[PDB]
DNA sequence: AAAAAC
DNA sequence: TTTTTGGC
DNA sequence: TTTTTGGC
DNA sequence: AAAAA
């Protein structure tokens, strides 16, 4: 009957009741984001969260009775919406330069929160007057981001996801037989959009080299076919007999890959024949696949909230690699998602229901 | 991790 | 040396 | 009141 | 911005 305050303890599916609400909490964690503004754009966001998992839209304020995560400052943008059915803070903030010049340059492949700042503070406003400028120095990521600009902005499909799915899927069981590939992300929470796909590969039975090499093999396949647009591999840091090992960057041990595929139409299910993709692949020790598998699988307020539950609720370390648990003082062992959320004291929640 | 400015 | 970006 | 917010 | 310490 109580809902509860973490993602991880609610069942959250694409049925969202209350969009309007949800829309307009999710520009101002925006601004609050660019702001940087931490504490502001995690409680837009949290509250964002928990109105997607409620199973009927809000229609008065009687109904926000309960709801944590809901303070006076968004019951105000609550109680602003259902009076004429719009939030004139969210529209305040669309309107507004140094949002707008920040959505337009983050929107690039490579362009984060401080190069969007620069380039805003230096009076750049179009992406055109960025990208003729001679004096600007574009990374290679960057570069790549203008080159396919459009159909990177352009969201994948499910048939396009699919059809990378068996490209993916045949290219790294070619090189290693007994590969389990699973698509990560968005697309296995049920998603008929994203803006990338995701993908875990695991072996039951490759040897260090054969593990280490896969990525290279399969990415090098693609480049002999002229399929490869941008590929970054980056070596795993994930050193068994170093664990934990405590990073300065957010992002896990794994050996992973991001990358821009070149998809043809003939593979989907006109124009130039067809279409560049976000592609993150990523390779993990077989005894890891779960913690892998939860942590790629997402949703960032499902997966933050898990990490919060584990240390406020059971004193416990959650990442991408493993369980730890500060009070036995072990790591606890798991071959499935099922496992993970039982070591926790929670109930299962499905792929399709971490949509928080 | 990798790039890149430096 | 440094910062910045890439991911859920 | 200060601290925490993914010790990502 | 909201909840816990
Ligand atoms: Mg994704
Ligand atoms: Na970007």
């Amino acid at each position: 009957k109580k809902i509860s305050q973490y993602a991880c303890q609610r069942r959250t599916t694409l049925n969202n009741y209350n969009q309007l609400f949800t829309d307009a909490l999710d520009i101002l964690a925006e601004n609050d984001e660019l702001r940087e503004n931490e504490g502001s754009c995690l409680a837009f966001m949290r509250a964002s969260s928990v109105l997607k998992s409620l199973p009927f839209p809000i229609t008065s304020m009687k109904d926000t009775e309960g709801i944590p995560c809901l303070g006076d400052k968004v019951k105000s943008i609550i109680e602003g919406i259902i009076e004429d059915g719009e939030s004139s803070e969210a529209k305040a903030v669309l309107n507004d330069e140094r949002y707008k010049s920040f959505k337009l340059f983050t929107s690039v492949f490579g362009v984060g929160l401080k190069t969007a700042e620069k380039w805003f503070r230096m009076g750049f406003r179009t992406l055109s007057k960025i990208q003729s400028d001679k004096s600007l120095r574009f990374t290679q990521m960057q570069k790549a981001g203008f080159l396919y600009y459009e159909d990177l902005v352009s969201c994948v499909n499910r048939p396009e996801a699919e059809a990378v799915s068996m490209l993916v899927k045949e290219a790294v069981v070619t090189f290693l037989p007994d590969a389990l590939v699973t698509m990560t992300g968005g697309f296995r929470r049920g998603k008929m959009t994203g803006h990338d796909v995701d993908f875990l590969i695991t072996s039951p039975e490759a040897t260090e080299d054969e593990e280490q090499q896969l990525l290279h093999k399969v990415t090098d396949f693609w480049k002999q076919q002229g399929l490869l647009l941008y590929c970054d591999i980056l070596e795993s840091t994930f050193e068994k007999f170093k664990q934990p090992s405590r990073k300065v960057d957010a992002l896990d041990h794994f050996q992973k890959c991001f990358l821009i595929l070149k998809l043809d139409h003939g593979r989907v299910h006109e124009g130039k024949g067809w279409k560049a993709i976000r592609v993150d692949l990523v390779m993990c020790p077989y005894d890891r696949r779960a913690f892998a598998l939860l942590g790629w699988t997402g949703s960032r307020q499902f997966e933050r909230d898990l990490r919060r539950y584990a240390t406020h609720e059971r004193k416990m370390m959650l990442d991408n690699h493993a369980l730890y648990d500060r009070t036995k003082r072990v790591f606890l062992e798991a071959e499935s998602e099922e496992e993970i959320f039982a070591h926790l004291g929670l109930d299962y929640i499905e792929p399709w229901e971490r949509n928080a």
